[PDB]
């Protein structure tokens, strides 16, 4: 089928490929859905002398045909891409074990975490939150100039990097639309539905203008240091809610044009949506 | 969608519902793909004086269209389902918070974590391990006659009820197949790669001889006393080793009549392979 075509190509198919000998594996940094990731410690890895803490990941344990398609997926799409705020992939391992891939370690963890654990003035302004919400936005009008649309924008997918610098990651999910512009699944998405744009539930349709609706949830948990979308409302609920024009409230120390820009990303027809490169320019006014 | 369709007609649809306010949760006793399952306690449950404790599935946090759909469809396939080697269904709530499925309890829980926490003679002779073989080939002969392909047996998804009694539970990913004796999914399925006949994987086609196939598996953990399959092959190694007509060897403590009806559930072609009803024949056989 279409897996066993590309699980053959891989094992016949650079400079991607990384010795096994040299990878040492460590502590599980995260787990949850198609992965496991965990910290690793690379020798001689492309061209730095010694060790380089890593991270790798890997499928979990009992993995279904489609974990192992979005981990080869992720693979070809992060070898494509490079952007000061996208997870850098270094190589992987596929030879004598294991698939393997060996990504960039992020010295705070996710962005959920990391906003979790701090509070408003960790001590964080609205000036870092705000920061926090451009770089992703940069990230996002790179991937979307690729016709990439990465579909599972989230704050648990956002690492924080050294310099509090934000990186996209988990591209399992991630769809090339450089033909036509969309990409449409006819089952049942692996997004969860708190996330996905209202033409996503319906209609199964993923584009750039999706990625901004996704970019408007992840703004509203920035703004509430890591809160749950639509709070004890259960996921099936929002078919209706979503349909019927209803959108989440204005968060608590959320400033008006903050929140504006949240209500525009979640516009119901995906062209009266702000595209990334106006929605940083937005950013940078709110940030002085 | 087909999702919206599924969710606004379940919410339009008997003797099914049970009032959120007779329902008490409790501890979680399992987790995983697809959803939760926390321990309940029920007032007044069809026709039982007084509490019953039952067992609650629900949705995960942050459910994707594909665990909502996952949750609505093992509804559809519990109630038309009655055996004594099937997991009850008593009834749902849906109305006034999120959807729950109120279910049989298993005071043993999986059929994993039962035999892991045992030992070959808690002590276990090979006629107690047969004779949980034997209660789910009963089981499946029963779906199979209802046209059911079940598609994710293996033991996790298999409860130790009272009596040491095997429940067939985790109906999510079950399909009809009346019409034409097959389920085809063309996007990658969610079953475990170990558990998967070769001819899903590779062609996505699942019958009841791919049901089958996993109950060789099956065979195969109950044997090992929780084993797992294929110990330390990768799953991408799976499509190569299968195809060139490898399988497990022989496990310790396994007699030759036992190993010998695994490698007929795993025939190359699904026809060679025995039917569930011949399989409980040869199992009943063996327990003497
Ligand atoms: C301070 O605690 C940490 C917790 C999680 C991480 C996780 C990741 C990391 O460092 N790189 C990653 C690449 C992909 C994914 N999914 C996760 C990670 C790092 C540090
Ligand atoms: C002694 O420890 C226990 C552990 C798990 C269970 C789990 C279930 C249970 O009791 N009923 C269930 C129905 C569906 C699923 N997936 C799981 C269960 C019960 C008892």
């Amino acid at each position: 089928g279409p897996l066993s075509l590309s699980v053959d190509a891989f094992k016949i198919l650079p400079k991607w490929e990384f010795p096994r000998k040299n990878l040492v594996l460590g502590k599980t940094l995260g787990e949850g859905e198609f992965g496991k990731v965990v910290k690793a410690t690379a020798f001689h890895l492309k061209g730095r002398a010694g060790y380089t803490t890593v991270a790798v990941k890997m499928l979990k344990e009992n993995a279904s045909p489609s974990e192992l398609r979005d981990l080869l997926s992720e693979f070809n799409v992060l070898k494509q891409v490079n952007h000061p705020h996208v997870i850098k992939l270094y190589g992987a391992c596929s030879q004598d074990g294991p698939l393997l891939l060996i990504v960039e370690y992020a010295k705070y963890g996710s962005l959920r975490g990391f906003l979790r654990e701090s509070r408003k003035v960790r001590a964080l302004t609205m000036g870092d939150l705000i920061s926090f919400a451009w770089q992703i936005s940069q990230g996002m009008q790179y991937l979307a100039e690729m016709k990439l649309v990465h579909r599972d924008l989230a704050a648990r997918n956002i690492l924080v990097a050294e310099g509090r610098k934000m990186k996209i990651s988990d591209f399992g999910l991630s769809r090339d639309v450089y033909e036509e512009d969309s990409y449409v699944k006819r089952s049942q998405g692996r997004i969860p539905v708190k996330w996905m744009a209202i033409e996503s539930l319906f209609d199964h349709i993923y584009t750039t203008q999706s990625d901004v609706w996704s970019f408007g949830v992840l703004l509203w948990e920035i703004v509430t240091l890591g809160g749950n979308p639509y709070p004890g409302i259960p996921p099936e609920r929002l078919f209706n809610l979503l349909k019927t024009g209803h959108r989440m409230e204005r968060p608590d120390n959320c400033s008006e044009e903050m929140y504006r820009l949240m209500l525009q990303c979640w516009k119901q027809e995906p062209d009266k949506r702000p595209v990334f490169a106006d929605i940083s320019k937005d950013l940078e006014k709110m940030m002085v």
